């Protein structure tokens, strides 16, 4: 068994010569050469089976990843993993490896307007198939955006997908959620379960802002903090957006904030193209019902040196889960865990 930084990473005969790259509470990731296909590999190394939610994010990222098949989505190549469910304490899986991703590129790289343009064009493209699959990423950010050394990107990370479900996405005001807060939708914190695809735009306009200054539009501190900063930007919504919130408690909180005005884009951004500016205006827009969507965002001018729709392809046909993966036990994840895997075993 090779060794990295402390831990086994036991992972032939296929694949040698590994050298670290990171590590965080998932587990670690080191490059591997593969000795199959010969070219060096990511390999994470992921030990989720004492905690349920990192069970679901498992799960989740594999039947995804597996079903899906698209240029700017990260693919899975290989898991490995123990023959039998009670020697099965790890789970390596084998993806792609990419030079960067855009949180380590936006802290050291300024991005020129074409580079901004194609990474937007490439997000979309990605989202677009996610999309079309009737699923949600549900945690866009920089870090879960990888990149090549030609700058060809992939989104990565599944964990938190699922199935979108429009008709139970309300709820009541600050309801607790689980993904990224800079990232989130204004509508998370007052009436949205996160379950419709208008929350992944909303990431993405995010994204969009943060490439072109290098910094977070909404650095939110804490839950409710993060609105403040949102409305901080865009103003007091108008009546008819208010009119949407229909629970009181939301409603109540929004009509007790001073009156503020919506501050420019070009203000924000003086040295931006104007129909990036346009684009962003519309992924960030807070009512989530007038949000653009995904293919209309691909339409947008900004875009249109990339364009092209026979290009952009969508799924084949929706994504479904089996039975419901919220609430089963630690348990019963692990066993859909070692099903899902079967494949690669040799
Ligand atoms: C967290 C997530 C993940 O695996 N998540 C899983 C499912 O959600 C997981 C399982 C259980 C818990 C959990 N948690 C814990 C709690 N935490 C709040 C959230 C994450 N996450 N990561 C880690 C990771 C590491 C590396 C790469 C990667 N890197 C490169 N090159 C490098 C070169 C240097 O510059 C940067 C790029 N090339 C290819 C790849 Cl593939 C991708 C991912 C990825 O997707």
């Amino acid at each position: 068994p090779e060794m990295v930084r402390g831990q086994v990473f036991d992972v032939g005969p296929r694949y040698t010569n590994l050298s670290y790259i990171g590590e965080g509470a998932y587990g670690m990731v080191c490059s591997a050469y593969d000795n199959v296909n010969k070219v060096r590999v990511a390999i994470k190394k992921i030990s989720p089976f004492e905690h349920q939610t990192y069970c679901q994010r498992t799960l989740r990222e594999i039947k995804i990843l597996l079903r899906f098949r698209h240029e700017n989505i990260i693919g899975i190549n290989d898991i490995i993993r123990a023959p039998t469910i009670e020697q099965m304490k790890d789970v390596y899986i084998v993806q792609d490896l990419m030079e960067t991703d855009l949180y380590k590129l936006l802290k050291t790289q300024h991005l020129s307007n074409d580079h901004i343009c194609y990474f937007l064009y490439q997000i979309l493209r990605g989202l677009k198939y996610i999309h079309s699959a009737n699923v949600l990423h549900r945690d866009l950010k920089p870090s879960n955006l990888l990149l090549n050394t030609t700058c060809d990107l992939k989104i990565c990370d599944f964990g938190l997908a699922r199935v979108a479900d429009p008709d139970h996405d309300h709820t009541g005001f600050l309801t607790e959620y689980v993904a990224t807060r800079w990232y989130r939708a204004p509508e998370i914190m007052l009436n949205s379960k996160g379950y419709t695809k208008s929350i992944d735009i909303w990431s993405v306009g995010c994204i969009l802002a943060e490439m072109l200054s290098n910094r977070p539009i909404f650095p939110g501190k804490h839950y409710l903090d993060q609105l403040n900063h949102i409305l901080g930007i865009l103003g007091s919504p108008s009546q008819e957006d208010l009119n949407c919130i229909i629970n009181l408690k939301a409603r109540n909180y929004l009509l007790s904030l001073p009156h503020k005005n919506k501050v420019p884009w070009n203000r924000l951004f003086p040295n931006a193209d104007s129909k990036a500016l346009d684009l962003l205006d519309k992924m960030l827009t807070f009512n989530p019902h007038k949000r653009i969507e995904v293919e209309q965002a691909l339409a947008h001018p900004y875009l249109e040196q990339y364009y092209d729709p026979s290009d952009e392809p969508i799924a084949e046909a929706p994504f479904k889960f089996d039975m419901e993966l919220d609430d089963l036990p630690k348990e019963k994840l692990k066993e859909l865990i070692f099903e899902e895997t079967a494949r690669f075993q040799p």
